[PDB]
């Protein structure tokens, strides 16, 4: 018995249900979703706004772990909504870019 | 009768980890630097649609420049997953938790 | 017969400098921290228009939420001017120089 | 003889001439300009992408002064184009926010 865990695919089903039960697909234009990603990554950055050292950055991370988790989740949700409307497979996207990176930055 | 689970996500992170550590780039992967790198890449994504003036037009641009859109999506996710690693955050769990919160804030 | 020049921009920066130094916040104003603060504020500005679906609609939102738009513009410019101070960059000169370059790249 | 230097007002005239000689006003929707600001501040941030200390940040600034200057200019140009279309006075905006800041963060 073989179980193929495709976690982003599974996440997308939870996402689609939410969006569609509310009728918010009509707002998910490519640029509105890209703008939504921009907004959430700014929320992530704000948590570390005024740190002055790599050392302090890890201290803020530990103390505000929950906030970091939420903004990472936010960035992801919108990236996945974007992948839905654009018909892009984000895992394959990552694999192809990493392959490109391997031949840009060789060992 | 034996169950065989395949962890495709852990497999993807392994490709990421291997790239990172073969190049000695871990030392650069502080929490803020990674968050800065995500911000940079989403702006690369935004740029593709910079001057569009209608929803209709964004889909024409998306169809026409799909490859560039795919690259920038990959760049965003790469650095997001790198951050997840340094922070020991499970981004699948984080999404599920956030959607559960979203359910309560925006009820049916 | 005497000429009396008024440096309104230098006056504005003085208000900024005075706020900063009365609070002992200079030590926080590193180049990257300021650039991070600008990124944060432009995203506050973007948020006002997050779900608009037409140019027509953006002007209705801009008219309706003009005060919020004004605040975020102020926030962006504040941190941009703080960066100019630490970097000793004259942003009026930088614009003029960049527009001169823009002239040559995009000729009439 | 009194000279009232209003430098952003003066910049805006150079900006308007450029935009209008090319017929690009039609692209300057509020959200396109906000998105353009987002793009340029990312260009600014990239210059410092991988620094690991406040010390290194000032070293990068000195070495890549020109690049920083250009991206600051870029951020400004779009903020001023935005102020044009929104009919906002950015100097007065700054003064009012600073006044608000003074009574939020008292001495
Ligand atoms: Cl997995
Ligand atoms: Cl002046
Ligand atoms: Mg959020
Ligand atoms: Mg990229
Ligand atoms: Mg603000
Ligand atoms: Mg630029
Ligand atoms: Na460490
Ligand atoms: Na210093």
């Amino acid at each position: 018995i073989h179980h193929h865990h495709h976690h982003m695919e599974e996440l997308l089903d939870i996402l689609r249900e939410f969006r569609d039960s509310r009728g918010w697909l009509k707002y998910h234009t490519p640029k509105n979703l890209a703008v939504s990603i921009s907004i959430e990554v700014a929320e992530l950055l704000e948590i570390f706004q005024w740190t002055r050292s790599s050392d302090e950055e890890f201290e803020v991370l530990e103390r505000r772990k929950g906030e970091v988790e939420e903004e990472i989740a936010d960035v992801l949700i919108y990236l996945l909504f974007l992948c839905d409307v654009a018909e892009i497979n984000p895992i394959e996207a990552v694999k192809r870019k990493m392959e490109k990176n391997e031949r840009k930055y060789p060992k």
